[PDB]
């Protein structure tokens, strides 16, 4: 619980999954960007 | 400043400044895309 | 696979993902701007 | 030395802040980009 060494690499991890999602959506909206160019 | 605790707490900190960095690149990115149509 | 080591590893091995993708980024944004002039 | 609960936090510490100054850096182009376009 919100203290714990367990639960700190808990959410450390879990916001670093979180993190990787949200650059995977940058890397497509990026190929988006640049498809629209040719 | 060296504790587990304290090393562990920089990390967390740092991690969540990432995510602030990356709701701001998305949001320039949607302006980049709406404004190319 | 939920030891202190364990989950240490995760996270290392999920933060150099991180970098590759941002080296990838980097690139496509290179191009980007290269593209404009 | 490679392998020590503080020797992996301090890998893990400095490659987050090697994301940071990246993510700046990508921040940094994106910033051009826009600016490029009016
Ligand atoms: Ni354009």
């Amino acid at each position: 619980g919100s203290n714990t060494i367990g639960a700190r690499l808990n959410r450390v991890e879990d916001k670093v999954t979180q993190l990787d999602q949200r650059l995977a959506l940058i890397t497509d909206m990026l190929h988006q960007l640049l498809s629209l160019h040719g």
